[PDB]
């Protein structure tokens, strides 16, 4: 039949799976060269991608031999501008009517420009569009990095209408009161691109969570019950909380965070009531991820429990895990730096079945972490992030994140004298030097045996 | 027991898996089957959406799916 | 002056430093493309390299952007055929008179063909020269891998005389009694190419030893005293003994091996006499490397010493280390799997100043080790050494080496029925399958915390 032929032909090489981008560019999508040959698209060509919630965007298509044939590489900005997530399916369409822009009206989002002063054009939009020939579509939201922060901007209007390429003859209008956020999450929200040095561990977590959280109705047909509990192990500041938030944001899963001390600070009975209500809310707003931080505060070993009501909380957690069904679509993530202090009853089948060890990052892993916390920072040529990673042996994710923030403050004090209060165009121009990173290394507070 | 509702390839050797899975309890072996089952779902099925019965009944779990499940497993007796 | 102008012009781009080869080929040397442009040599061209002891060879020159401009990449066979070692200087010269071979007489070395039977041509030389167009020079020695071993062959004669390229019309003569080894070390001797999974650790050791052992007269002019003692740490079978033999062979240093139990098995007084004589011999035959294996057998902690004559041996070792001078050109290498059981007095400045931790190899490091012990083995396409390294988590160098030898025996039994005794042409044809590696994995006897 007519409509049946439409729906069954949804296996066209024009329908591709959303994958991660190697190069973080808001205007560039990467495809396999055999896929672009099938779809008759040339490198550099602007394509129209249609996503979910009847939303669409225009991007530069680029050939990548590392990109899978049925997949498409796109960054978090492009992904959001299509109302999609990694693993979803979009359809790529030819875009031959992309005329250069006559004038574009762009405004920032208030929650990203809190405290920011001065002209946003010279600090952000000017170097952003400069000789880049960026495709721009009305209603889009993009992220610009620089000046110790990141600003989110909205495309208010385009001339010609709906979409145009921002050329050197395009007038960029960015005056007026910042726009207020509406039905869209922050582009600065933590994603997989914000977690470094745990490539293997991230892939493992992703495999376990993506199917139950992205396709929950799939296990209704299959008789296979997926994992419920995952135990993240690793020293403090190794990104356990980060990985959890990244996974929840990237999956669209409802994120409920239980904190070990937060539960244990409450009265007798109030801690278990809070513990139940946390599990209840997650089931109601499922697909969900319950993140139990410092899980050793709650549920320690029966030897280390020197309290009557404390043993009542360990038992409450075990039964909440047992009482949780696969059909509930809730994944519980526990985190501890003391895996051997945790009660062994949690490791039981039906509770915390799988365990991921997030150790200390190696030279390569540290360089990745250093790149993440220098994203919104202007760096000098005298800066060598490869050399810093070579020296910072025994540093965790937080130790490296603190080194960047300290080198950033050392740069603020050293370069800026009396202002009062700084404006964006001056913050975006000051560069963090190797001397600022050396000074931060000298005042730092950061081992592995067989 | 945990391959009863599963289509298995001729390349599958449950005798060889039992020879290798020394120190595995009932749950460890049950988890190995469910993991090899999911590895088969992902590897064989691309984009459906949601699967229907006649297609699920046709996909066979291979020795490669059981090898991949063995590589990611978390399983002693003295006198 | 005339002869002064010759000697001072020894900074010609034709004089290059001997570096390691990425690709192990007895006929190929790699140079930088800017160096070949300076020397007017094209890729594929046969060049004449002159080394030490008035020795020379002919190789295929190839362009490599990873090769340093003043360096040359060559394997251990080419290196030996020039009487040179890594770091030495050779001179590359144009070779335009390389005519194809009419006939070459090649014979194996006895110590490599012990127990081997059948025609060596069909098993080794035939697939070795096949469509390879190998430059061959008289007096040369080369290594051919296959049939669970490696055979060393000598180039007895060439037609045209001295050197020729072995083409498909070249007659290869290999009949007669094997030649006896003369003034040349075994090509199967352990080298840096035989040690895998310790890239960073090897580079560290090499930097510390190469200058004092390759250029000992250099520190006579400089007032800098180099390291004497190095402590290698790591579990049993992680290649500590291997690294020591590799370093000694690659440097040409005299190798004296002290064994912890060997010393401790001797009578009271005989152990210290042996310990002194070991240090004395090394000084006499210097540049030398003293390798003290199981250093914790000798010299354990003063608490763990429950013997009077045992404490006399620990003290003997400390004074022998103190009594050793930089001017002696002897480097002492200690090895232990129990670094915390070793006497802390050894770690003192003047004794064991530097410490190298050779841990357990990662997925990449294990794959390297697997490649090393499959060098002389025929492998099926069904073999996936990448997958074996993925599975063999927690395996050390010896564990992986044993897995190969077991899969090799499993192949011998499974493929060969009743022979008696096997000959070379049949051994070279039998391939080790993934089933042989699975069977070896099933019968194996192989942890890291923060
Ligand atoms: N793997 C990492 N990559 C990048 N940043 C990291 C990483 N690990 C930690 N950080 C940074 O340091 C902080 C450490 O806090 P956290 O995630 O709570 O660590 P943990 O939960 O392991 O104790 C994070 O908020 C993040 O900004
Ligand atoms: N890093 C390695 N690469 C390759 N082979 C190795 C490695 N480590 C060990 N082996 C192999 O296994 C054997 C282990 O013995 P050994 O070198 O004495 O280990 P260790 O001294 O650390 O106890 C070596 O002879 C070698 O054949």
């Amino acid at each position: 039949d007519f409509s049946t032929a439409i729906l069954e032909r949804k296996k066209s090489p024009n329908r591709l799976v959303v994958d991660e981008a190697i190069n973080d560019d808001n205007s560039v999508v990467s495809l396999h060269p055999a896929t672009m040959e099938k779809l008759q698209l040339f490198r550099g060509d602007t394509i129209l991608i249609k996503g979910k919630k009847r939303k669409d965007t225009v991007c530069i298509a680029l050939a990548d031999e590392t990109c899978e044939e049925p997949k498409i590489r796109m960054n978090k900005v492009v992904r959001s501008n299509l109302r999609v997530r990694l693993g979803d399916v979009i359809s790529v369409h030819q875009c031959p009517d992309v005329k250069y822009g006559k004038r574009v009206h762009i405004l920032p989002v208030d929650d990203t420009v809190e405290g920011v002063t001065g002209n946003l054009f010279d600090a952000y939009l000017k170097p952003y569009f400069l000789e880049a020939y960026r495709p721009v579509r009305k209603g889009d939201l993009f992220l610009v990095r620089g000046g110790m922060r990141s600003v989110e901007f909205k495309v208010i209007e385009t001339d010609p209408a709906e979409y145009c390429v921002v050329a050197p003859d395009t007038e960029i209008f960015c005056e007026g009161e910042p726009v207020k956020r509406e039905d869209e999450e922050r582009l600065d929200d933590v994603g997989y691109d914000d977690v470094g040095g745990v490539r293997k561990q991230m892939a493992q977590i992703r495999e376990l969570v993506e199917l139950p959280l992205r396709h929950p109705q799939l296990f209704k047909s299959i008789g296979v019950k997926p994992p419920k509990g995952i135990l993240l192990y690793g020293p403090p500041g190794s990104g356990k909380t980060l990985i959890a938030r990244a996974v929840a944001n990237e999956t669209g899963a409802f994120f409920f965070c239980i904190n070990g001390p937060e539960i244990m600070s409450k009265l007798a009975g109030e801690s278990e009531s809070n513990l139940r209500k946390a599990f209840e809310e997650a089931e109601k707003n499922a697909p969900s991820i319950i993140f139990i931080d410092e899980i050793d505060s709650i549920a320690p070993k029966r030897e280390k429990t020197n309290g009557e009501v404390e043993r009542r909380i360990v038992s409450q957690l075990l039964t909440l895990m047992d009482g949780l069904k696969s059909r509930a679509h809730v994944i519980v993530m526990g985190a501890t730096n003391r895996p051997n202090s945790i009660d062994p009853a949690l490791r039981r089948f039906g509770r915390f079945d799988r365990e991921i060890d997030i150790g200390v990052p190696d030279e390569i892993g540290r360089l990745e972490v250093l790149r993440i916390h220098t994203k919104n920072m202007k760096l000098a040529e005298d800066v060598d992030l490869e050399r810093i990673s070579k020296d910072t042996h025994g540093y965790v994710g937080a130790d490296l994140a603190a080194l960047c923030t300290e080198a950033a403050l050392q740069c603020i004090r050293e370069k800026m004298d009396v202002i009062d209060s700084i404006d964006a165009e001056i913050l975006n121009s000051m560069a963090v030097t190797n001397e600022h990173f050396h000074t931060a290394l000298g005042n730092s507070n950061p081992r592995e045996t067989v």
